[PDB]
C-alpha cells in the first residue's frame, strides 16, 4: 503492498501534494496512474522509465524520491517543486528576455549533457516537462521520463516518441532517427522562450503536418533582436536534417551557452 510513509495535503491537478511522516518538511508531488489503463507496452515502459530514474540524481532533474502501489494503482513519488513549470513562467510573461533565456538554456545544458554522458535520451523535452524550483531565479529540472530510452550513438529508432510541436522531423519524415532528435527539441524551447510559441504553431494539425514535412528552412523573426551568437545557436538546432544540426559536443561549447565556464 500500500501506499506508506506519506500524508496526501492537497490536489494539484490525479497529482497530489503531501509530506513525509518522518520529515514534515520533506514536500513531494505524487503521481496516481490507474493500472486499468495501461497496455502491456506500457507496463514495459512505465519498468523502463523507473529503472532510468533510480539510477540518476542530478541538481537540473527532478528527483525520483519512491515508486509504490497497491490492488488497483501506481504512485511515482517526485521532489516538490514549487514554482510550477516553464510553460506557464514563458506565458505570464508572454516573452523571455534573451538574458534570462541564456540562463535557462544553460541549466537545461547541464541536464542533457549528464543524460547523454550516460547514454539517456530523454524523448520529449518541451516546457510542460520542465519543472521550476521557485517563482523567482528558478533552478529548472526536467520531468516526465516517460519516453525515455537507453540510446547511445550507435541506435537507431522507429517508434514515434515525444509531443508533435516539439519532434525532430525525421521522426515522421524519414520513419527513423537516432539521439539527435533531443537537440531540435532544445531548439524549440529555445524559439518559444524568445519568440513566444513554438515556430510550428498552427490552426489545425493539418497545417502543422504539413510544416513538419516541408523542406523550408526556419525564418527567425527579426523582432525581437537578438545577439548574433543566439540567432547562430538557434538556426543551426532547427537544421531539419539531423546529419547537418549541431553536434552534442558543440552546442555543450558553444559560446551563447559554454557549459565549462
Ligand atoms: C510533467 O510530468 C509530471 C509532473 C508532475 N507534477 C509535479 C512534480 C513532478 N514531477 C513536482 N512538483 C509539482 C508541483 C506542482 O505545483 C506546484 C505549485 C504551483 N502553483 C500552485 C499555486 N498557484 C496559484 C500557482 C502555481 C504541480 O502542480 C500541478 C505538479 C508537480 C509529476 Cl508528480 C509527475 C510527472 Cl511525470
Ligand atoms: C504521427 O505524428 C504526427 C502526425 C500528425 N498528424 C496529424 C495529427 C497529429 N498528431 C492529428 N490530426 C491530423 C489530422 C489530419 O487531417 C485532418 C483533415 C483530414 N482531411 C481533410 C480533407 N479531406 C478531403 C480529407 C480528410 C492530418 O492530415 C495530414 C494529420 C493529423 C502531426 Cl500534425 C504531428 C505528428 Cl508528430
Amino acid at each position: 503492498p500500500r501506499l506508506d510513509g506519506f500524508i496526501l495535503t492537497e490536489r494539484l491537478g490525479t497529482v497530489y501534494k503531501a509530506y513525509a511522516k518522518k520529515d514534515t518538511r520533506e514536500v513531494v508531488a505524487i503521481k496516481c496512474v490507474a493500472k486499468k489503463s495501461l497496455n502491456k507496452a506500457s507496463v514495459e515502459n512505465l519498468l523502463t522509465e523507473i529503472e532510468i530514474l533510480k539510477g540518476i540524481r542530478h541538481p537540473h532533474i527532478v528527483q525520483l524520491k519512491d515508486f509504490q502501489w497497491d490492488s488497483d494503482n501506481i504512485y511515482l513519488i517526485m521532489e516538490f517543486c514549487a514554482g510550477g513549470d516553464l510553460s506557464r513562467f514563458i506565458h505570464t510573461r508572454r516573452i523571455l528576455p534573451e538574458k534570462v533565456a541564456r540562463v535557462f538554456m544553460q541549466q537545461l545544458a547541464s541536464a542533457l549533457q549528464f543524460l547523454h554522458e550516460r547514454n539517456i535520451s530523454h524523448l520529449d523535452l518541451k516546457p510542460q516537462n520542465i519543472l521550476l524550483s521557485s517563482l523567482e531565479k528558478p533552478h529548472l529540472k526536467l520531468a516526465d521520463f516517460g519516453f525515455a530510452q537507453h540510446m547511445s550513438p550507435w541506435d537507431e529508432k522507429h517508434v514515434l516518441r515525444g509531443s508533435p510541436l516539439y519532434m525532430a522531423p525525421e521522426m515522421v519524415c524519414q520513419r527513423q532517427y537516432d539521439a539527435r532528435v533531443d537537440l531540435w527539441s532544445m531548439g524549440v524551447i529555445l524559439y518559444e522562450a524568445l519568440f513566444g510559441q513554438p515556430p510550428f504553431a498552427s490552426r489545425s494539425f493539418s497545417e502543422l503536418e504539413e510544416k513538419i514535412r516541408s523542406n523550408r528552412v526556419i525564418e527567425l523573426p527579426l523582432r525581437p533582436l537578438l545577439s548574433r551568437d543566439c540567432r547562430d545557436l538557434l538556426q543551426r538546432l532547427l537544421e531539419r536534417d539531423p546529419s547537418r544540426r549541431i553536434s552534442f559536443q558543440d552546442f555543450f561549447a558553444h559560446p551563447w551557452v559554454d557549459l565549462e565556464h
